[PDB]
């Protein structure tokens, strides 16, 4: 039944899009690229359950707003976030508030763990389901 995994990434930079998909290149990965953040919502708006893993880049400005739309529509998926740091300083509130509590974080220079992260993000999404999409 697993057949293939559906993953939709949101990235305005092709290099980032190729790097994110590069890691998630498994023959069972269906990567969808969204030129905007609103375009990403339209894709999930009809595949929330069909999506197996969402990729996001915190480097975006209103990106938090786009993620809130997914939570707002009720679209919750094992989403992996990029552009995250381990800085404990409050200057950069980089918490899970970007998306639901199941979201996983990936290092910007660590583009390659997406697949292992996707498998982990999937298990994390089920154990945390129903996840809390505070948005």
């Amino acid at each position: 039944m697993l057949s293939q995994i559906a993953i939709c990434i949101w990235v305005e930079s092709t290099a980032i899009l190729q790097d994110c998909q590069r890691a998630l290149s498994a023959d069972r990965y269906q990567l969808q690229v969204c030129e905007s953040g609103e375009m990403l919502l339209e894709y999930a708006q009809t595949h929330r359950d069909q999506i197996d893993c969402l990729i996001l880049v915190a480097a975006n400005p209103s990106f938090r707003a786009v993620v809130q739309q997914l939570c707002f529509e009720g679209v919750v998926v094992p989403a992996i976030v990029v552009g995250d740091r381990d800085s404990e300083d409050p200057d950069e509130p980089a918490k899970e508030q970007l998306y639901h509590s199941a979201e996983l974080h990936l290092g910007i220079h660590q583009l390659e763990q997406l697949p292992y992260q996707v498998d982990a993000a999937l298990a994390e999404f089920l154990r945390l389901a129903p996840v809390e999409t505070m948005a």
